[PDB]
DNA sequence: TTGACTCTCTTAA
DNA sequence: GAGAGTCA
DNA sequence: TTGACTCTCTTAA
DNA sequence: GAGAGTCA
């Protein structure tokens, strides 16, 4: 197995490639009518990416070094957590992007907790919103608003009470 | 069914055996420290379900019907909506339950939205915690909450801002 | 050891 | 959150 | 005609 | 949001 030291290096060998990508800056919604500025580490579009990074789908790269003849690879966004444990609550951790930018591999826009809390920071009402989330959101979530709803709920008849 | 007066009768049909279904009290947190109470009509657990109704997956069924000699059949939360535009803004539109409870099949819990609108509930603060849905919510979503993450942003070295 | 592709899988609406 | 087929 | 099962698919994290 | 294979 990996020892701590060799993580530790996979994770400085990572953050010193990640470090190289382009740097963007992103004006963005705080919540509260705020705006605020994050800036994103972009992975690029195409081939070359950055040593040791590999494209496995349409949004989905992954991370790869060789360590005494054997191969290691792990999903791009999950090397910043390999010191940490990998489930809780009977859930398995995945990379939660705070920045909702899944190019992004800046590992201060990265959190690591269940999908459901993942999947749920896109509705979050954001920072200077009200974000009850424990660790905060960096911006309000993409999806947050009043929604579009076709129909609301409705009957033809007397049959019903809410 | 293709006319306006099928699908009313669908619709009315559909009502008066949903209507029949065991009506099923839940208390729910309505978010700012309230409760309130919903009134589901609960799908049974094991057939029989009700005239026309069967089903296709562990929380899955359909409403059938034999109109003109042929059998046209529907989700079974789609029926109160057969009227109503199948999409938005280029996404379909999905039977979204405002009691979380997928066995109910009440329409005054359901309404018609994106998926995406449909899962957002999910964290809602709820009708008294500050939702914003233009189509109310009826309780707190499940999932509202400070979550449980593992690991917040990080960096070991000096490459990365926020 | 490394890059650039390929494939399928998980979850819960 | 969906659609559709196999049997009786 | 109706009931009770079977299977796979969609979406976007 | 993931893991793993092939080829040079
Ligand atoms: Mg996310
Ligand atoms: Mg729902
Ligand atoms: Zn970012
Ligand atoms: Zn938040
Ligand atoms: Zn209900
Ligand atoms: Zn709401």
């Amino acid at each position: 197995a990996l020892t701590n030291a060799q993580i530790l290096a996979v994770i400085d060998s990572w953050e010193e490639t990640v470090g190289q990508f382009p740097v963007i800056t992103h004006h963005v919604p705080l919540g509260g009518g705020l705006q605020g500025t994050l800036h994103c580490y972009e992975i690029p579009l195409a081939a070359p990416y950055g040593v040791g990074f590999a494209k496995n789908g349409p949004t989905r790269w992954q991370y790869k070094r060789t360590i005494n003849q054997v191969v290691h690879r792990w999903g791009s966004h999950t090397v910043p957590f390999l010191l940490e444990p990998d489930n809780i609550n009977g859930k398995t951790c995945t990379a939660s992007h705070l920045c909702h930018n899944t190019r992004c591999h800046n590992p201060l826009h990265l959190c690591w907790e269940s999908l459901d809390d993942n999947k749920g920071r896109n509705w979050c009402p954001g920072p200077n919103g009200g974000c009850v989330h424990a660790v905060v959101c960096l911006r309000q979530g993409p999806l947050y608003g009043p929604g579009a709803t076709v129909a609301g709920p409705q009957q033809r008849g007397s049959h019903f009470v809410v």
